[PDB]
């Protein structure tokens, strides 16, 4: 092919940039041109594309956010919404989609390559909840901006040996939390893959307590429920003197850490070589530390699981 | 004088141990023994009182919290509570006392003086309210955490074009909010010494959207009220997708920055030079950037105020 | 005056963009229109001058560097080459300059007024050496850098028992090494400003050996000498295992901290007020916590020094 | 076993301490007693020797170097050496090793074994060249520490349109300058696994300058040659305006990243698991994103290589 677009969707994340910039360098070392794609699918269908120039990608490796911004487009669901956008692709002459972005967003990707439009999907969300991955761009950035919360929540909890609940994002993983916790040192780590015993809980923070635990640290993926429920559920039970912290959508933005920016720029590239080989309808990921690709519809058949060894680890470290 | 006491009350703040660390290497440059007092007024009463050595204050210098913990007693209001603690100090055989910590802490230092115990307050808060200072240590760390999440923010907010409304700390003073609005390029700063009219607010968010801004970022100390009622009314007034974000705690832990370390350093030194030359019943602080002391009474008389002018500045930068 | 200009000359430093921006800003608000001059005073003769636009300045208060470069105008010192430089304001008809940037640059600033060309110089220098100003713009952010590196060396340091010679710069001023060595808990600060005793210096740091101390850090402004001749020195008279880490232009870039932001916002805009009210071969600064502003003539004639005291307190808090 | 030693050798890395940490709590976990042995090797012979106890470990997750400290024991190479160390664990009572460490550390745990200590290597160090891991512990640390110097470089080297000469650690491996070199959007990475032409690498810079692009950035592992050789070579043939900047030892330290909090933890669980289950004489990694063991003697035979396509992607995203 000679023209290639590339477009950002889902909730955004920190590497995205990088990501832009490999497909967008990768493409062009190969003669390929490309085309942006503004506000993701909704922008598709409005024509909102301009050709991307070796320079636009200079100085963004290190940026959070997307420079192509991202939409949610409920009309692209649509027939026509997929026609429309389709039209759009050929009036500008684009061969090829890169889509970065979550598994919403690889639901449209894989809607396009059947009428059609190759394309790959680069898993770009901070959640670390896309199959065919190990790991997802954004997500070591995340676990970063947590643990930088937790080191800084640990100070002011050990001052006032206090009780800290630290409501993470994963809507529905609990990576973020696991991870963190585990790094964080924290006393209970609430995963949604994982059954917990509140009593059970409970019990083991009273015994830390006893033996001497200055502060205490409760992980909660926002995907159990929420901070402050269990903030309440624990003070009454323990009487012990809680606060309740919801990191929020910081857990969203930054500067991209190394790996991520490494991940993203290795997946970005990867990606066009799938274009040019004519590969479509793929989603690229990591997997066993390798470099992998699979087929959309049957990457998203899978399920996404967790380390349940790590969530042990985690109970036992903890003592 | 021979021997000195030193401990932390009210909520912690990074440099918290900075300060601690001059009262002691000051006090021991000049033949003084330093003892501590764990938890505060609490354990002053209680007798929580260790003797500290040159190097139990090595490798406290860049630590949040605080070593000596903190605790709320609400016994020492009390004549008794008093008595008790004076009689512990005495046990001890301790003669002056550097108390680091917030106002209801030198309400405190000053009972103690009214008693006879020369005590020295250091101003400790991330708050910067507090009389006789231009800052409070741990201030300007709690600043950096803050336009720290509002950079992460405005990633964000720029990726998907929405409208933050961020809650900071500091309960009664606008500091926080101010500088941080300031420093982070905020649409809209509402603290409690200044009038806001929400019509107004809401039109200047909708100029700056026409004039094409892509984010909007809203500050408001905790002070004002909650930063969900702002949320949803904004949203309601303007029609912009709206999230918001409360800091919590993470604004109280943290490395402290390097003016507050060498502000620490330099009033708990200076705190320590008050009690040999017999002074007492004094606070220290920072003012038209000098050290000055002022007397407990008549510093706590006085009132906390912001620089209006830079409020303004705010406004005017916004546009 | 309708029309103003504004360029950034000498070292950049972190706060450069917060400045150019309160200049942008401060101007339109006031219904001025802002002209950017690129490379300094080298663009300056050359024309390279472009409007600036409200939203030009957007998204830059986070930044280090500066967006307008800066350049060495060796050209500038010569007549002709203020004529050639005037001549292009003119031909833009640009009536006033904001010139921020370091000494030398002040000093064009000055040849430009005797000219007839009002311009305020605003202090932007990671070193903290100009007249006129308590602070600089910058100086905060390298300092934070700095004790960064020295929070990470006691780490490696306190490890493998040794002794650190860490050179950071301020060729001529010794503000980043004094603060910083104040911040990072250093056992020595080599600066220009005080006279050191190389035996003194020895005794002291075998005196603290002998007393326990793990790691040993020594801060030397570069104004004083080479970090490896007195890491060299130092080792063949203590035989302790040493290592020399030179800091180098590090300091000059990262995201500019609170203080630096607000700091480079309130001068910059003072800047305006000044070229608005006619005023003119002004520079601005901080001092006393208050912003003043000066003839520039007359700032130049003026010496820059350091608070001696605090260098003793140094000495004391290293015991 | 009942009793088993943990000890840290060869130079420090971040997570050095949330390795002891896990060694620590797995171990006592299951009911096994652990002792440490302070200053490596040389105090393994000299008996400094000291339990350690569950809350010894409590609070070191976040910090840099390692509590244990580390020395170079050139007198462990010996019959003797081993001997008297081996003597030491006995008096003590010890029967199991955990060593983390470089190569020159994982030799000693092998000579253990062959006397009969069952001892299991954990990887410690910056460099990532360490067989049997694709990472070792304390190498996502150190880059994202360089990529923090790299970011601010870039600020600089914008502002004046420059040329910089960047040296990273790593002796004898190119790790930490290729992906530093990946992720921060470098023009050149020059690694001793890689053959590179200097004037092909000349070619290459002057082209991207003639392109438009303000700074360059190169990257040359220590492992290569000096910086400053660069420097001047490059200088000299594209009269660029370069600088050269040392990161140094900056690498070694600083609190330990997400990752590689996990990896140690995990890692440092896996050795007690190993000497509890009897292995011995066995060295632990991760390899293709899973846990795994290799045998000291074998994993020593093999040998470190890096990713070759990272290093030509490198090449193709830098135009
Ligand atoms: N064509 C161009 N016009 C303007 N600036 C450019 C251009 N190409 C590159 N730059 C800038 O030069 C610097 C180095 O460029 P480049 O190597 O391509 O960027 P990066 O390392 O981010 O990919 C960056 O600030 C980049 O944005
Ligand atoms: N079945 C679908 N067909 C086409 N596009 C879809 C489909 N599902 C989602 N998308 C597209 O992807 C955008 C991103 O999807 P969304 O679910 O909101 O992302 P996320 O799951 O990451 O939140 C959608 O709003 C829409 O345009
Ligand atoms: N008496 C001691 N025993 C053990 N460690 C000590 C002792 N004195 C100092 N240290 C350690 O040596 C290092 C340097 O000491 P010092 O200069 O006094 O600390 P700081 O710079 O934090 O004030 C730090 O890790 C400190 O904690
Ligand atoms: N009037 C008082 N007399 C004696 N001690 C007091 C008085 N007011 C406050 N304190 C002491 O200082 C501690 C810290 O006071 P507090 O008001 O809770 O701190 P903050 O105002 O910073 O929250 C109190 O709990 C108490 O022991
Ligand atoms: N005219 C414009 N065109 C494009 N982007 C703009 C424009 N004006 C502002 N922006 C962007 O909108 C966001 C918020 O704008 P603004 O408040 O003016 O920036 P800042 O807070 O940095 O001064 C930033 O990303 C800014 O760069
Ligand atoms: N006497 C002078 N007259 C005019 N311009 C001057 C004079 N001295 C310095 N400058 C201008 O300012 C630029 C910045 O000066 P320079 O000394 O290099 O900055 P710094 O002192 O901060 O390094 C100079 O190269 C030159 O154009
Ligand atoms: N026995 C103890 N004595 C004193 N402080 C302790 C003790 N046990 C734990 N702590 C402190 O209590 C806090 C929480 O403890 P812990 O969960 O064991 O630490 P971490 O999360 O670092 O492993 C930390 O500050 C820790 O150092
Ligand atoms: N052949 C060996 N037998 C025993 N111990 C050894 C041997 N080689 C190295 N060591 C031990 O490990 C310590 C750490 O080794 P060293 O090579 O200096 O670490 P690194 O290679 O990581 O620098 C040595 O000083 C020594 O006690
Ligand atoms: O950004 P929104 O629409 O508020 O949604 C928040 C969600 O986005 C994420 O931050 C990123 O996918 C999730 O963890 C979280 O539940
Ligand atoms: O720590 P607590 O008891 O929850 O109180 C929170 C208060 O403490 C501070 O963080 C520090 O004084 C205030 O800004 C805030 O209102
Ligand atoms: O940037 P150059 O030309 O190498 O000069 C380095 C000088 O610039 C500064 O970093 C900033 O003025 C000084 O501390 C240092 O001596
Ligand atoms: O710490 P030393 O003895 O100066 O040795 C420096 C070496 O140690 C490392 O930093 C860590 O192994 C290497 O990259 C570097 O060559
Ligand atoms: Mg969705
Ligand atoms: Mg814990
Ligand atoms: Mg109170
Ligand atoms: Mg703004
Ligand atoms: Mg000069
Ligand atoms: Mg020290
Ligand atoms: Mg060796
Ligand atoms: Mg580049």
């Amino acid at each position: 092919m000679k023209r290639i677009g590339v477009l950002t969707s889902g909730g955004d994340s920190p590497g995205m940039n990088a990501a832009i910039r490999s497909v967008v360098r990768k493409a062009i070392y190969h003669g390929v041109e490309v085309y942006g794609v503004y506000h993701g699918y909704a922008g598709l269908i409005a024509g909102n594309i301009k050709k991307l120039e070796v320079g636009d990608v200079g100085d963004i490796i290190h940026r959070g956010g997307t420079i192509l911004y991202t939409a949610r487009c409920p009309e692209f669901k649509t027939e026509e919404g997929q026609k429309k956008g389709i039209e759009q692709l050929k009036k500008h002459g684009i061969q090829g989609l890169v889509v970065i972005g979550g598994d919403g967003s690889y639901q449209g990707a894989k809607k396009l390559t059947e009428h059609g439009f190759p394309c790959v999907g680069v898993p770009g969300t901070i959640d670390n909840d896309i199959p065919g991955t190990d790991f997802t761009i954004g997500f070591d950035t995340a676990l970063n901006t947590v643990i930088d919360a937790i080191d800084k929540i640990r100070d002011t909890a050990t001052s006032h040996e206090r009780t800290y609940v630290i409501e993470v994002m994963g809507r529905h993983a609990g990576d973020i939390a696991l991870w963190s916790g585990l790094a964080g040192g924290a006393e209970t780590i609430l995963i949604p893959e994982a059954d917990y015993d509140m009593n059970d809980v409970i019990a083991r923070l009273k015994r830390g307590h006893e033996r001497g635990k200055k502060h205490s640290i409760i992980i909660v993926a926002e995907g159990v429920g929420s901070g402050v429920d269990f903030g309440r559920q624990i003070q009454e039970a323990t009487g012990f003197e809680t606060r309740v912290t919801v990191l929020g959508h910081v857990q969203r933005g930054g500067s991209p850490t190394a790996f991520d920016r490494v991940l993203a720029s290795r997946l970005g590239a990867r990606a066009v070589e799938l274009l040019l080989e004519g590969k479509g309808g793929r989603c690229v990921g990591i997997q066993n530390n390798q470099l992998v690709d699979h087929d959309i519809a049957e990457a998203l058949a899978n399920k996404h699981t967790i380390d349940q060894r790590m969530y042990a680890l985690s109970k036992e470290l903890s003592i």
